[PDB]
């Protein structure tokens, strides 16, 4: 910024452009230097290896590589864990001096990789209580205990939900497939050219802004242990149907619901920017928690620096305040998200803050939005990358484009 | 090649109009599992029967060939009619040349008889199967034939394979490339392999 605080992708810059290379060959890291002139006589190599978020083991070793050379550094033998889940090794090269450009203790090169994985095969724990279905002529609601759901039977969303007495959403549960544009989607370099072959050109000529989802189906039953909802609708912009989405909702004794989407997409409508859920939250709470990629801003085509750990954040670090307002805070490769009460687990991307996408679309200058109340939380399966090879015609590559027609995800919403 | 599936979960239940079964197994070898695999079946009033497929493939085994079903149906025909690509063999990473249409032919164009043995006949992009009265139905690659896996890995030589009772059909949600940049070392391409760790895939099964 104008000020020379970092934006995210000065991260990004770092961490391709390091002077370590790193490779992994089972137990042995093997280091490379890229420096052409100096030995490397002010570096250290700590590693860690963590079990979903949990640190298992640890260690450092003195880093001795000539110029354009290499080190084999052999680990420890590596603990095996009863639980399961995916084990994660994390190596950093710390500065352990001062220099005339950098503090003690500046990390200047980093990499992860996965190891052993353990898949999970205990079945949940059978719960006594069964949840209990209630039919009226608008509504289907489901009570568990104190907590309360309920299904509108017109529009065919999730409309509210209830702890004791308290309720939990503001606006209800929709899918949606757009995002706020970003400068490399209005692909303009100069203020009277407009190119239509831009993101957001294609992106308003075929309705996807406009779109209004009609119900085709909506039904309730009960199983045994559980309540199950079935939906399905279709986004339509004069005549034409751009997409399909079918979704479950399946409310179990232990509270937890689980939410599976299936989305099709018309092969000719231009490829949409996302395909995800959003709502806002009633509450407002001063920390975000998450198993994922972090803690910075990270995008499908930006994600190389960002590393798979447990992170916490106050909500404002959230938000990325670009003078230019559009979608930021994306956080990818996320396997639990907790914030307030609610916990959602799956394989998702998320972005959560106090200004809605429409707000951030209608605003110029970031200085004229304004919070909302409560809480806008967009949940993604799949997210379009955000280019910038240049700002002035498309940039984003065809393996970062949503182009398969047909996609699914599935989250599971609980009260933890 | 040796690895057994175990038993998680295996319900029943009635809806207002239709059967949901839903079943999870695990393939393990030696303590280790390596693949999971949750399903569900819903047989309704139409007599459609719709199976959905999630798997789970643990990240540090390779990456597996395959993921779809099998079975040996009782009957054989004499054609096989598919809405897909076509009328040739074609594979994920060999599928340029063929075209998208309606394609009919005698179950013995449906194997290719190269004279080592091995997986062949696989039909990709295929959104409709018809084989006497059976019809499957989704986004599936197929191969349809009188030899199982299990013959064409043992057998050395094409002469020497037996058509066996019924027909063997394979249906996967996915499948790997086949490479071929040489034949001496690892040539599949990194797009081509399975390794999103995840799976998802449906189909219809119904008699027409």
């Amino acid at each position: 910024f104008a000020d020379r605080t970092p934006h995210p992708a000065l991260t990004e810059a770092k961490h391709q452009q390091q002077f370590f290379q790193f490779r992994l060959s089972g137990q042995t890291i093997e280091v490379t230097s890229e420096y052409l002139f100096r030995h490397s006589d002010n570096e250290l190599l700590h590693w860690m290896v963590a079990l979903d978020g949990k640190p298992l083991a640890s260690g450092e070793v003195p880093l001795d590589v000539a110029p354009q050379g290499k080190q084999l550094i052999e680990l420890p033998e590596l603990p095996q864990p009863e639980s399961a889940g995916q084990l994660w090794l994390t190596v950093r090269v710390v500065q352990p001096n001062a220099t005339a450009w950098s503090e003690a203790g500046h990390i200047s090169a980093w990499q992860q990789w996965r190891l052993a994985e353990n898949l999970s095969v205990t079945l949940p724990a059978a719960s006594h209580a069964i949840p209990h279905l209630t039919t009226s002529e608008m509504d289907f609601c489901i009570e568990l205990g104190n907590k309360r759901w309920q299904f509108n039977r017109q529009s065919g969303f999730l409309s509210q939900m209830w702890i004791g007495d308290k309720k939990q959403l503001l606006t209800p549960l929709r899918d949606q497939f757009t995002r706020a544009p970003l400068d490399n989607d209005i692909g303009v370099s100069e203020a009277t050219r407009i190119d239509p072959n831009a993101w957001v050109e294609r992106w308003k000529a075929a309705g996807h802004y406009q779109a209004e989802a009609a119900l085709l189906q909506c039904t309730a039953d009960t199983l045994a242990d559980a309540v199950l909802i079935t939906t399905a609708h279709a986004w339509q912009h004069q005549g034409k149907t751009l997409f399909i989405s079918r979704k479950t909702y399946r409310i179990d004794g232990s509270g937890q619901m689980a939410i599976t989407v299936d989305v099709e997409v018309a092969s000719d409508t231009p490829h949409p920017a996302r395909i995800g859920l959003n709502c806002q939250l009633a509450q407002v709470a001063e920390r975000v928690n998450w198993l994922g990629l972090g803690p910075q801003e990270n995008y499908p085509d930006r994600l190389t620096a960002a590393c798979f750990d447990r992170w916490d954040l106050p909500l404002s670090d959230m938000y990325t305040p670009y003078v230019f307002p559009s979608e930021n805070g994306l956080r990818c490769g996320t396997r639990e998200l907790n914030y307030g009460p609610h916990q959602w687990r799956g394989d998702f991307q998320f972005n959560i803050s106090r200004y809605s996408q429409q707000q951030l679309m209608e605003t110029s200058h970031r200085h004229l939005l304004h919070a909302e109340e409560g809480t806008w939380l967009n949940i993604d399966g799949f997210h379009m990358g955000i280019g910038g090879d240049d700002s002035w015609s498309p940039s984003v590559s065809a393996e970062f484009q949503l182009s398969a027609g047909r996609y699914h995800y599935q989250l599971v919403w609980c009260q933890k």
